[PDB]
């Protein structure tokens, strides 16, 4: 059964919400981004429209194989009307065609869902300057204190150094990047753009990416390993044993690997400066953690809401314990008595 949360009240509207099956009173469903928690459920065999943009469509269609007469893509930034209701899509400054959804209700309410995103004051001059929003529906993945990172800038520019130094001192040295689903493409194209190499990796991954409308995508990647000097894999591999494995495979290429593995906050956060970041080595294998982050640190949610005032919020993750409930609900009514709304 579909939850409170996912459905847009005064209209037939459900968000991310493919899991629960033939939801009861929905004339369209919306989907933020391509990430497998929020498409759960969808396949060639769905038969209601769905409503997204243009990059989360050709993923629809190639990946899942959705039937074209089911997918309606919608231009961001641009006034439309669906089923009787004006909707705007914004970009979410998360994984490629990720959306924030702003819903103009026909009682004169106005809903903004963010999806997931990671907030950015760019935000504060999109068409939400504009006009007052009642409701938000907040990505509050890393809705506490504690949840520090640095700007994902900081970040590439930490791997560029890194690669870039160490295939200098060491020209047989292979680069390896992980991956689990789309976001965070900079990672590895940074890194490839350095070092002068297109970006190796499976078919499977390679179909991914051309789905992407990432300009100029035929000149970075390949699906010829023997050629690129920078490889993908999946992020299950991203350990000494999966490395060790790969390096086998190269034949007598390559004398060394340098990996990465972006991942969201880790607790070495409350420690460490970007700076400061060393990896695990195990003989010829050594292996950084990056804080690669496609959601809002604590400071960016508490910005973004700060500004724009909403009359109530409804978080959208982790929303399952009560001392969970309980800490965001506390933050938003600081948030509220700070800013004087
Ligand atoms: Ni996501």
């Amino acid at each position: 059964t579909c939850p409170f949360y996912k459905k847009i009240p005064g209209t037939g509207f459900t968000v991310d919400a493919f899991q629960y099956g033939v939801v009861e009173g929905c004339t369209a469903y919306f989907l933020t981004h391509f990430h497998s928690d929020h498409y759960a459920g969808l396949s060639k065999h769905f038969t209601f429209p769905v409503y997204c943009s243009e990059i989360t469509g050709n993923l629809l269609k190639n990946k899942l194989h959705v039937q074209e007469q089911y997918i309606h893509p919608l231009p961001l930034d641009t006034e439309c009307i669906v089923n009787g209701v004006k909707v705007v899509l914004l970009d979410a400054n998360h994984c490629p065609g990720a959306v924030m959804i702003l819903f103009y209700l026909p009682n004169g309410t106005v809903i903004l869902h963010t999806g997931d995103f990671r907030a950015d004051p760019s935000m504060e001059r999109s068409l939400l300057a504009d006009q007052k929003v009642h409701m938000l529906y907040l990505d509050t993945t890393y809705c506490s204190p504690e949840y520090t990172f640095p700007s994902q800038q900081e970040v590439i520019r930490f791997a560029i150094n890194t690669a870039f130094e160490a295939v200098t001192l060491n020209p047989h040295a292979l680069v390896v990047c992980g991956t689990y689903s789309i976001g965070k493409e900079k990672v590895f194209l940074a890194i490839a753009d350095v070092l002068g190499s297109k970006v190796g990796m499976s078919q499977e991954k390679y179909k991914t990416l051309q789905c992407l409308n990432i300009p100029e995508i035929n000149s970075l990647i390949t699906t010829d390993m023997c050629s690129s000097l920078v490889h993908l894999l999946p992020m299950m591999q991203i350990n000494f044993k999966g490395l060790q494995s790969h390096l086998k495979k190269c034949g007598g290429k390559y004398n060394q690997i340098l990996a990465f593995r972006p991942t969201g906050w880790t607790h070495s956060n409350k420690f460490t400066r970007i700076a400061d970041v060393i990896p695990q080595t195990k003989g010829n294998i050594s292996i950084y953690g990056i804080p690669y982050s496609e959601h809002s640190s604590y400071l960016e949610m508490k910005r973004f809401v700060q500004w724009l005032k909403p009359q109530k919020i409804i978080p959208t993750v982790n929303v399952g314990t009560w001392k969970s409930r309980s800490t965001m609900e506390k933050y938003f009514r600081e948030w509220k008595l700070e800013a004087g709304y």
